[PDB]
């Protein structure tokens, strides 16, 4: 019988050592994020610079379009630029006044915010940094204008860098850097101006496509929920969540259960089942043992304003969810097979069936005390 605690927790050779980013990479992501923010604010200042000229005197739509064609907004399509000119020109004094006082704000969400960002494993997998852009508006400024300006910022940054690519997503604009295994998501929110924690009921997420242009979604709910869960459960929650995410990354090159569903399920389990934090191999064994049941009945979002769960119950499972249940069902067998191995190296080889050949030091495993 073996102990796998150091295998998990060692900050040099252990799984944690392989998953956590170095201060360098962390700073490279903060640098990329700062770049995106600076560009967004500059593009907004240029558009506001145009609109102030519109307010200061009647400017034909051609002139307004000539001014747009000289700003960073020139990195949009000709039709898109024309659209920006239209929306700026068709603004009534009121909306224009609310636009001239709009300075965008920024707040990061996701793994980079609550410290669960793993180093990617398989090719195609990249570091995900989600930096949300917030728009202090009353209650309103054009949804199309805002989306177009943030798109103009991102594309203006892509036009300055070899290897960068722009991708349009439903909830966000994205800048992809394949060569550096990195991508930055920029979701956009509308928030009450005067108020600007903050009343969730008014934090609206912008949608790119569909009949619905906005939907009430506050990321501070998930961030606070997970932080609270971390305080309540302990320091090991973040670790085992990192381990579960690494397992997901090792079993699927692309796809698998969402990180947030693994997080919610892991939290539920560590909230309802007794475990020992001084031994994360035992804890991981218990978690693996209880996860299939948690996913089978469905995983409800820690956000009650979500109509749909993070993972649906079994009677709705299709090929995808049945595949996820197959691997979730396969994990405990792997941890048990590794637990009862004949040698250190055999146990390593067996547990690396679950986390991949990332930990190579078999000396991190030890014989369990009596
Ligand atoms: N209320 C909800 N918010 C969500 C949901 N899915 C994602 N999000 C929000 O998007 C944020 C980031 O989403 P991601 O897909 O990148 C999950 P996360 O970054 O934590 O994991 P990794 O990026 O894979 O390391 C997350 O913190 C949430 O605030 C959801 O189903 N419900
Ligand atoms: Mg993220
Ligand atoms: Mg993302």
């Amino acid at each position: 019988t073996w102990n796998f605690h150091q295998y998990y927790t060692n900050r040099n050779d252990g799984l944690m050592g392989k998953l956590v980013l170095t201060d360098e990479e962390k700073n490279n992501l903060k640098a990329l994020r700062k770049i995106i923010r600076l560009r967004t604010r500059d593009v907004f200042e240029e558009a506001k610079g145009i609109a102030k000229a519109v307010k200061k005197s009647a400017l034909t739509f051609e002139i307004i379009q000539e001014k747009v064609s000289t700003t960073q907004i020139k990195h949009l399509s000709d039709s898109e630029q024309r659209e920006v000119a239209k929306l700026i020109y068709e603004m009534d004094d009121d909306a224009r006044d609310e636009f001239l006082g709009l300075t965008p704000r920024f707040w990061t969400q996701g793994s980079f915010q609550y410290d669960t960002l793993n180093r990617p494993f398989q090719p195609g997998q990249e570091m995900d940094i989600d930096d949300g852009t917030y728009m202090p508006m009353p209650i309103k400024i054009g949804h199309s204008l805002l989306i177009l300006l943030v798109d103009a910022s991102l594309k203006s940054l892509v036009a300055e860098n070899h290897g960068w690519k722009f991708e349009a997503k439903q909830t966000c604009g994205r800048i992809k850097i394949e060569a550096e295994k990195t991508h930055i998501d920029v979701p956009m929110y509308a928030i009450p101006k005067d108020e600007f924690e903050l009343d969730s009921e008014n934090v609206n997420l912008a949608l790119r496509e569909g009949d619905r242009k906005w939907i009430n979604s506050d990321p501070k709910i998930v961030e606070d929920w997970f932080n609270d869960s971390c305080i309540r459960i302990g320091k090991h929650l973040r670790k085992v969540c990192r381990f579960m995410k690494a397992w997901r990354d090792a079993q699927w090159d692309v796809g698998g259960p969402s990180s947030i569903s693994l997080m919610a399920a892991t939290v539920n389990i560590l909230d309802s089942v007794a475990h020992d934090a001084s031994d994360l191999g035992e804890t991981m064994k218990i978690i693996a043992k209880h996860l299939p049941s948690e996913f089978a009945r469905g995983v409800e979002s820690p956000d009650s304003t979500d109509e749909k769960p993070l993972f649906p119950p079994s009677y709705k499972h299709g090929p995808r969810e049945m595949d996820i249940m197959s691997k979730l069902e396969r994990l405990p067998e792997i941890l048990s097979s590794a637990e009862s191995a004949d040698s250190k190296s055999e146990a390593l080889k067996k547990i690396n069936m679950a986390f991949g050949n990332r930990v190579t030091n078999s000396e991190l495993i030890v014989l369990a005390k009596a």
